[PDB]
């Protein structure tokens, strides 16, 4: 965890006036978000211009900036929901990993196989599949079209509570409590 | 909600790199918090030095500034928990209200009556009581010693989702969606 | 809220053994879920065989039964996510309503108009759109192909907390605190 | 994690009618809870009738049974908050552990030391202290009176999401994903 000192007391543990609490707690409203697939597809195909790019790092996140706290730019698609899209070229692999964040996958394009906890399934467009919290899961695109997926995850909720664990690549030595 | 416009597009609706998302979603760890009762009671007595202050506003938030997100000083006592303390003098009342946020009460000191949806209970030190989401509740402090309450609630969670409602004072025409 | 008595005290307010909390707090793990679009679409068609069906009631919930608490059937697609699909025939409307639950809409097929808080967008397939909590929103399907939507929402989370509100149809008198008996 | 088979398809993956869904998500309302400290203390003191009782297991949970899904006996104090109380005799210890659930401690009675990630703090009645998610923490009661603490936590939130981790005793080999099965 951390090397810290309480020998100067606890300056961070404070007591504030209800007006400051209330002023910080109430949020602006968020305008509706709209995103177009062409732009998502443009974004992701742009990722291939980077030499340092591979299949495991080829996600964009779909965000509504109004959703942020205070005046800050948010990263949720709504306040409590998070969403990303991913491109996998045929023949690419996303190797086994796990995280206690769950993921919800919707196949927009492409075919392939998904492996979770030793079992393979062969996917096709508009399949829906989940990778349960802390389940080992891996991808391989097949066929002649890129796999593009629309993904809902709660990684961010757990990050904010500081309860996110990730293990990539596979192997106990790779487990991390996900904090800066 | 809002008068708004899409006539110029949805500039707030965006698509971002996985590295930006990751960087904004991982949080700093949080040093343990410690608060002293004396400081809480002192904070509360201070408020009385406001002439324009009454029983319904006599609350302080207990915060651990580390639990903030990104650069924000936090207002939770932990990331996902929120705590307040409140002081009612004998013969004061917090009149009927409701909010969709729940509240959990620990009576540290004092006695009196809690009314929730038409039923009255007489509390004493170290009683524990809940005011269910959206239930009409009211307080009347009795005896000679001030009522001091230690309060756990989820008001901030609903506030962040923009899903929080507040009816004060009693009367459906007083309901507000709590944003702005 | 409710008429209730405490005259008999608080029998439901208990104190339980650590063993009992733990036996009840720890869940079974959950097998991964897999749904095929064809099962969804078939499901949505069946609903038209009902004469007492219209645009507004025409949704199915995609569920993972393993996700239940204790030994019960779950209602989530994951423990904390909720997923629905809806079908609107062209020329149908979903009338203006609001709820403090949020909705994330993916257009799989169809075209039409989304109205949110007085602003209209014309959607096409694979567009993504949100209806923020408690915003007035309305649907009208256009063109020739049915609109089919993949929808994620937090309604169940708010319901479990008993902090969910729903106003349908539009009008403050239609507001309900969504608990068994409204 | 899981020895499972998809060789017989995925029968748990269902599609249900809105009517069945709505019928299942909407819950009964919850009566207010009230609990009295005398009864809590009596509970905790009772537990010491068990001879194989120690400081690590001297907790009871404070529950509002109306809070459960369906007509089920729930275990939250509210739907989304969970509350326990614990008794530590002076000279007893809760040894180092960590869990990704947070804990919020209110000292009702007693005195002692709280250690979190190498730092000690000496506690007294009506002190408020947190043990952040995944921080090593340990207790030792001092003085001539039992430590009684009023504790709020989100262990159950995490348990339900199947995202709860627990390491007791200290040491990585003892980390568990907390699901029925894995310790
Ligand atoms: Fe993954
Ligand atoms: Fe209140
Ligand atoms: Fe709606
Ligand atoms: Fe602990």
């Amino acid at each position: 965890m951390m090397k810290w000192s309480n020998k100067d007391g606890y300056p961070w543990s404070k007591i504030i006036h209800a007006e400051k609490f209330f002023d910080k707690v109430i949020q602006n409203d968020t305008r509706p978000g709209k995103w177009e697939w062409a732009d998502v597809v443009s974004g992701l195909r742009d990722l291939d211009k980077d030499p340092r790019m591979n299949s495991e790092r080829r996600y964009v996140a779909i965000v509504n900036e109004d959703v942020g706290l205070g005046e800050t730019k948010g990263i949720g698609i709504t306040p409590g929901l998070f969403c990303g899209c991913q491109l996998i070229h045929p023949g690419e692999e996303v190797t086994s990993h796990r995280h206690n964040s769950v993921a919800l996958y919707f196949i927009v394009e492409g075919t392939g196989e998904l492996e979770v906890e030793g079992e393979v399934y062969s996917y096709k467009p508009f399949d829906i599949m989940t990778c349960p919290a802390w389940s080992y899961h891996a991808w391989r695109a097949t066929g002649d079209k890129d796999t593009l997926m629309y993904v809902i995850h709660d990684m961010a909720l757990l990050a904010y509570m500081r309860a996110l664990f990730w293990e990539e690549p596979k192997g106990s030595e790779n487990i991390r409590h996900m904090v800066k």
